[PDB]
C-alpha cells in the first residue's frame, strides 16, 4: 500500500510516518513546506530518521504550488495533517494563513483526489471545532468554534463532506484533542512550560490555570490514527474523536513537572486569551467501537517523555 | 439611524436599500465592488433610482481595500450581503473568490466592528449551509453543506459566532432560501428559464426538473430582513430562516411560465450538477415568532413580476436597462 502524509515534517505527521514504516508492506510519501509556528530548524530533527528509510519519499513543496496529479498518481491512502494550528494567534492579520493553508489546501487536495480511486482520505481535524461544552463531547454535537482557527478547521471538515457526497472520496475525519509528547510544537503549553522551568524563567499561565484539557499522548494519537487505516469496519464518512487517558488542569501539570524536575517554578499569571474553552473532554465511545481505540499512556509517563525530549532539543 | 449595506448594488442589497430609504428616519450607506456573476452593466440599473435619495450614499469599492474605520464611524447597523453566490460555479479554480469574498471579507468586517458599538450586525447567509435534508429544516439542524459555496457561507456564520462570543458584536444571521423576482441575477434559474422562454430557445433543466425549492419572492425576503432590524424581540445571536409562500419543482415553474407567456417551451434536460440538493424547504416557525414574518406573494404573482422585469431588461429601452 502507498500512503501520502501531508504535513509529514510536523509534530504528529513525523510520528505518523514512523509508525506506518514499521509495516514492511507500507510505502509513505510525505509532503511539507516547513511553515507554521514551529521553526524549520526544529523540524528537520523530526524527519532525519524517516529520510534513511527507502520506503519513505519526502517532498519539500507547498501543497498549493505542487503538481498534485503526479503526487497522487499511485496513492492508495491520504493522511491530511498539513495545516496552520494555534488557537491563540488566528486573529486580525494572522487569520489569512489559516484560510490559505486550512481551507484552500484542503479544497485543492480534494479536487486532485476527486477523479482518483483512493481506498481512504483520512482528514485530521481538532477538538477546537466544538467550542465550549459541558461534559464529554461526541461527534453528533453541533460544532460552534470559539476561535478563527476552529472555524477554518471546521471548514476543511465540511469540504471533506462536500467531496465525499458529490465525488465519493472515501473520507474519514479524526478530531484530535490536545496532543503532547516528544516533538510537541514549541507554541504549545507543555513545550513552553517545560522550557521555561528548565531555563528558570517564570511559567506563563493564561488565566487562572484551572482550565483543563483532554491531553492525548502522541503514541496514543498515532495508534488511533493508524487504526483508522487498518480497521476492518467501514468508517467511510465517519467523524471520530481521538482523546487521551487522563484530563488535567495546567496547575496540575505544573505540579507534575515540579515532581519530575525537583524544581520550584515561579508562576506568571497573564490575561486569558480569547477563543479558548475552559474545558475539552472527548467522548471516545465511537473510537472504542470502530477502531478498538484505548489510550494507555499516563500523564506522568507522557510528561516525562516530553520533558526528556525538551532537555535533548535545547541541551 | 445610519445603516451600512454591503453588496448594495446586487439583486437583494439593491431592494433592501430601496426598502430602507422609504423610512425617512434611515440614512443608508451602500458599498459594492461590482464583482460576482452579474455583469457590472446590468448592476448599475439596480441602483439607478437610489442615487437621487440624499439619505443614500453609494461607495464603489472592495471591502478588502477600503478604510473600514472611516466607513463604520457613524454606523448603527450593518447589513452584510456582499458575497460571491452561485452553488454550481464554486468548484476547482472558481473556489478562491468564494473564500476571499465570503470568508476573508466577513472576518475583516467583524475585525473593524470590534471597537465600534453597533446595535446589530445582520449577516445574510443561505439555505445552502444545510445541504440535503428531508422535511422543513429549522435553524438547530446540523448543517452539512453540499457545495463549496455552502461551506464558505457556513464559515462566515461561524466567524459571526466567534466575534459575538469573544467581542460581543451583536450578530444576527438570516438564512435566505432561493430568492427570485425583479433584478434576479442572470445565473439563477428563473432569469435563465424566462430569458430562454422569451427567445424561443430550449429551457436548460438540470436533472429531471423534479427538484424543488423554497422560492422566496424578493419583497417577502426584504420584509423579513427589515423585520430583523425592527423587531422589538431580542434576536441577537439567533439564526433565522427566511423562506417563501410556496415550494415548487422546476417542472412546475416552467408550466407556470408557459401559462404567463402563452408559449410552449422546448425542454433541454441536462445531467444534474454536483453541489445541489434535490429539495430545499424552510421551517419559518422561528421567523414567525421572532420577526412576525409571513410570506404573502404567490408564485403566480412573483413569476409574472419577474417575467415582466426580464422582458423589460432585454428590450433595453427602460433607463435602468
Ligand atoms: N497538536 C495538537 O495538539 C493538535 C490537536 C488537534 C488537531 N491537530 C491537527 O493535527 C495536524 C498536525 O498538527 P501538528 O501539531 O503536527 O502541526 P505542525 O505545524 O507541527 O505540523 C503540520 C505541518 O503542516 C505543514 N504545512 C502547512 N501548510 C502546508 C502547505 N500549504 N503545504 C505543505 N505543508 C504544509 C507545516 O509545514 C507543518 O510541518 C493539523 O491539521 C492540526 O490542525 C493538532
Ligand atoms: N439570491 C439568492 O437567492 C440568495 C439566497 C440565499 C442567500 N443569498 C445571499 O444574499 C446575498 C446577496 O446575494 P445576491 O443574489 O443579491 O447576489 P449579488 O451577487 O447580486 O450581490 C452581492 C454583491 O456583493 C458585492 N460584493 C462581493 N464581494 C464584494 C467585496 N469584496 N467588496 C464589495 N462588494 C462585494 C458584489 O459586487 C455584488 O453586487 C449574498 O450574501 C448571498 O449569499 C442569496
Ligand atoms: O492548535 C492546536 O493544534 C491545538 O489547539 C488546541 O490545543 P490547546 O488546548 O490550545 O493546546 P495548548 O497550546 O497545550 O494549550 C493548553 C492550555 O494551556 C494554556 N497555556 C498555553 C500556553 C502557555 O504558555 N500557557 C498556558 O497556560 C492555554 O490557555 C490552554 O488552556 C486544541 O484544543 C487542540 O485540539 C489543537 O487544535
Ligand atoms: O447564492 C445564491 O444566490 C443561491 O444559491 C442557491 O440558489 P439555487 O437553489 O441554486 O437557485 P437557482 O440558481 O434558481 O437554481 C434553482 C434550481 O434550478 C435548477 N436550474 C438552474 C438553472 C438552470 O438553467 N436550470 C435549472 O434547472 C438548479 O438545478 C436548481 O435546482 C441557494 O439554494 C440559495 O439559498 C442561494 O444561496
Amino acid at each position: 500500500m502507498k500512503i501520502l502524509v501531508t504535513g509529514a515534517a510536523g509534530f504528529i505527521g513525523s510520528h505518523l510516518c514512523q509508525a506506518l514504516l514499521k509495516n514492511s508492506a507500507y510505502h509513505v510519501v510525505g509532503i511539507d513546506h516547513f511553515i507554521g509556528p514551529t521553526p524549520a530548524t526544529l523540524k528537520t530533527g523530526n524527519i532525519q530518521s524517516l529520510e534513511l528509510n527507502s520506503r519513505f519519499q519526502f517532498i519539500r513543496e507547498d501543497i498549493l504550488n505542487t503538481d498534485l496529479s503526479k503526487l497522487l498518481q499511485d496513492i492508495d491512502v491520504v493522511y491530511h495533517l498539513a495545516a496552520i494550528p494555534g488557537v491563540r494567534t488566528s486573529w486580525g492579520k494572522d487569520f489569512q494563513p489559516y484560510v490559505t493553508n486550512n481551507i484552500m489546501v484542503t479544497q485543492q487536495l480534494l479536487e486532485a483526489c476527486k477523479h482518483i480511486k483512493l481506498d481512504k482520505f483520512i482528514h485530521i481535524s481538532t477538538s477546537s471545532v466544538y467550542g465550549e461544552k459541558s461534559g464529554a463531547v461526541s461527534e453528533d454535537l453541533l460544532p460552534i468554534p470559539l476561535s478563527p482557527y476552529g472555524v477554518t478547521k471546521l471548514s476543511g471538515e465540511h469540504l471533506c463532506h462536500v467531496y465525499h457526497k458529490n465525488f465519493h472520496i472515501p473520507i474519514v475525519i479524526l478530531r484530535y484533542f490536545t496532543v503532547y509528547g516528544p516533538r510537541q510544537r514549541p507554541d504549545m503549553a507543555f513545550h513552553r512550560l517545560i522550557k521555561q522551568m528548565l531555563e528558570d524563567k517564570p511559567l506563563t499561565i493564561f488565566g487562572d490555570g484551572t482550565q483543563t484539557r483532554d491531553f492525548t499522548y502522541i503514541d496514543d494519537c498515532i495508534r488511533g490514527t493508524v487504526a483508522a487505516l487498518e480497521t476492518k469496519k467501514n468508517i467511510i464518512g465517519e467523524v471520530i474523536n481521538i482523546g487521551g487517558k487522563e484530563q488535567a488542569s495546567i496547575l496540575d501539570i505544573i505540579s507534575m513537572l515540579e515532581k519530575i524536575s525537583g524544581k520550584s517554578a515561579t508562576k506568571n499569571f497573564l490575561k486569558s486569551v480569547p477563543g479558548e474553552p475552559k474545558q475539552t473532554w472527548a467522548d471516545i465511545s465511537k473510537a472504542s467501537t470502530l477502531l478498538q481505540y484505548s489510550p494507555t499512556v499516563s500523564l506522568s509517563d507522557g510528561l516525562e517523555a516530553e520533558y526528556d525530549y525538551i532537555k535533548q532539543l535545547y541541551k
